């Protein structure tokens, strides 16, 4: 008699069985998924990145609806009745919005970590600090910035003598113009505005990641090489018409400001009245500037030492002087990425740079001999510095240097797996929360669904709208575990040690 009254008040939704064996299987799934993600950073110190402590954010926020918020929304989708009282129709609303705030900005700032870190030529010093301070900051705006949902949730009864009634929990506006106004914001802030700023940074992230960066490893590789390295540059300094001695080669566009070819001319003629100069040799291939393409011949034609190459060589021939030439020389006035430099150090050539750009990031102390940028007098003592050096075996120097390139190679790579694992996140999240967020939009600004003639196939699209938002929480453990190598060791060692 008991659950008499109630299912003949309560009438099933045709749909309710699906409804609900979606909601616990994502309630399990969010749930396990989600711890699983805080307790793999937290307990692998590996795993400490300022976007896997943003990553854990996230699943925290994704906890709190699954416990809090997920069971009261399947109740009412499936009794569109309110049991909870008057303060919980405020409170779990607003950590419902809190927690889609707080999603929607850790996922932004996950972008901006991004950005600043492959667009952004410099680098922040805090990590952990800022990610702490940066998270810290999205719960005090998400929370703050919700308050308004909270203020206008109420309960309302409706009663159809009355000897029945019914109360919902739902959004109490005084006129037509408030709702409208605050659904557009609502729209704009937790949707519209942080994805297209997302997807802007995100493109600009995969031009520099994809297209600006990396090295063709599978080309520029010494396993191409035959004989020794003695027996090449032996080979090259005969094919060139020059005597044995150290050698150098410069490549790149000729031009006054860039690429520097300026100023290693410059030092050629500080070195040239020098009696070490005798023991170099210099490799000069590029184009451009034909002021400078006449500076270089004229001291081509001036010095039996010195030899300009300004026609096309191809990529095979390039990765040949790269594997027989002692120092390659890469004085650039500006070099965002240094390509040059990791070409020449796979293939066992030391680099002589400007301490600028890229060529900052890849060349360290043992790997490179590093000058101020633009100045002739330096590079002709970093020069006479390589040619002291080259009276010893090099051997060791040229290792490090193929290692630190292969190494920057391996971490361009990493960082292209987990900038490919966040955008999936993000589109993920774009999908999921579209429905919900165009619904939201469609009724509250634009007041469709006022006097529907379906009203049940309206109330089956956001029922569904409110699911979908749930399975995002499920779905990002998922994603990682298939993106992340790191995540799924973690997963894997959690689920092995518990059965
Ligand atoms: C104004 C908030 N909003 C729009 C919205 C856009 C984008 C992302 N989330 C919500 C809504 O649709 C409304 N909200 C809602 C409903 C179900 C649900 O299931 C995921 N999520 C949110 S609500 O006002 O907080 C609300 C109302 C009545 C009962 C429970 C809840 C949570
Ligand atoms: C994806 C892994 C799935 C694991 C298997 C477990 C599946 C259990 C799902 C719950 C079934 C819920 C169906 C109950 C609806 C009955 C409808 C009703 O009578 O009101
Ligand atoms: C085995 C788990 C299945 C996954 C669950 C997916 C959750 C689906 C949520 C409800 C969508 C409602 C679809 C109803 C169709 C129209 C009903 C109608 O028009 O009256
Ligand atoms: C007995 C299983 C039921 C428990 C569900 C556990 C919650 C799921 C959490 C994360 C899922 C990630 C696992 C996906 C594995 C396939 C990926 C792969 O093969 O590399
Ligand atoms: C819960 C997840 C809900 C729907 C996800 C469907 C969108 C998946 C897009 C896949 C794109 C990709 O993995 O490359
Ligand atoms: C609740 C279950 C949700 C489904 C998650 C599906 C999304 C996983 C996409 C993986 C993308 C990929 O591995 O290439």
């Amino acid at each position: 008699f008991l659950r008499y009254l109630w299912r003949e008040y309560l009438h099933p939704k045709e749909y309710e069985w699906v409804l609900i064996a979606g909601y616990i299987i994502v309630f399990v799934v969010a749930l396990i998924g989600n711890v699983l993600v805080c307790v793999a950073v937290w307990k692998n110190h590996h795993m400490r990145t300022v976007t896997n402590y943003f990553i854990v954010n996230l699943s925290l926020a994704d906890v709190l609806v699954t416990i809090t918020c997920l069971p009261a929304t399947l109740v009412v989708d499936i009794t569109e009745t309110w049991f909870f009282g008057q303060s919980l129709c405020k409170v779990i609303p607003y950590l419902q919005t809190v927690s889609v705030s707080v999603s929607v900005l850790t996922l932004s700032c996950i972008a901006l970590d991004r950005w600043y870190a492959i667009c952004h030529p410099l680098m922040f010093k805090s990590t952990a600090k800022r990610a702490r301070n940066s998270i810290v900051i999205i719960w005090i705006v998400s929370c703050i910035i919700m308050i308004p949902q909270a203020i206008v949730m109420e309960c309302s009864t409706v009663f159809p003598n009355k000897t029945t009634l019914f109360t919902v929990c739902d959004e109490r506006w005084g006129g037509e113009i408030y709702p409208k106004m605050y659904h557009i914001c609502f729209f704009l802030v937790t949707y519209m505005a942080p994805l297209c700023l997302m997807v802007l940074a995100y493109l600009q992230i995969f031009r520099k990641l994809w297209c600006r960066q990396g090295i063709d490893c599978s080309f520029w590789n010494e396993s191409y090489l035959t004989g020794s390295r003695d027996e090449r540059k032996k080979s090259l300094l005969s094919k060139f018409g020059m005597d044995e001695g150290v050698t150098f080669m410069f490549i790149g566009r000729f031009d006054r400001g860039q690429k520097g070819v300026d100023v290693l001319l410059k030092a050629i003629e500080i070195l040239s009245s020098k009696k070490e100069f005798q023991e170099m040799r210099f490799i000069i291939i590029g184009k451009g500037d034909p002021e400078l393409e006449g500076w270089a011949r004229s001291l081509e034609e001036k010095h039996g030492n010195v030899k300009v190459i300004t026609e096309m060589l191809s990529r095979e021939f390039v990765r040949e002087l790269y594997g027989s030439v002692d120092f390659v020389i890469i004085p650039s006035y500006f070099e965002p990425f240094g390509l040059v430099a990791l070409e020449a150090m796979c293939l066992g050539a030391i680099p002589i740079a400007s301490a600028v750009g890229g060529l900052r990031d890849i060349i360290t102390n043992e790997t490179g001999i590093l000058v101020k940028a633009g100045d002739p007098g330096e590079l002709a003592n970093a020069i006479l510095k390589a040619l002291e050096l080259s009276r010893s075996d090099l051997s060791k120097f040229r290792e490090n240097c193929k290692k630190r390139a292969m190494s920057f190679s391996k971490q361009i790579r990493a960082r292209r797996k987990t900038a490919r694992m966040l955008m999936v996140v993000l589109l993920v999240f774009a999908i999921c929360y579209l429905p919900i967020s165009i619904l939201n939009v469609l009724k509250r600004v634009f007041g469709m669904f006022a006097h529907t003639e379906d009203r049940e196939t309206v109330y089956a699209w956001f029922t569904f709208s409110h699911w979908l938002v749930y399975a995002n929480s499920a779905a990002n453990p998922i994603i990682y575990n298939f993106l992340s190598g790191k995540f799924r060791e973690e997963f894997k060692a959690a689920f092995s040690c518990c059965c």
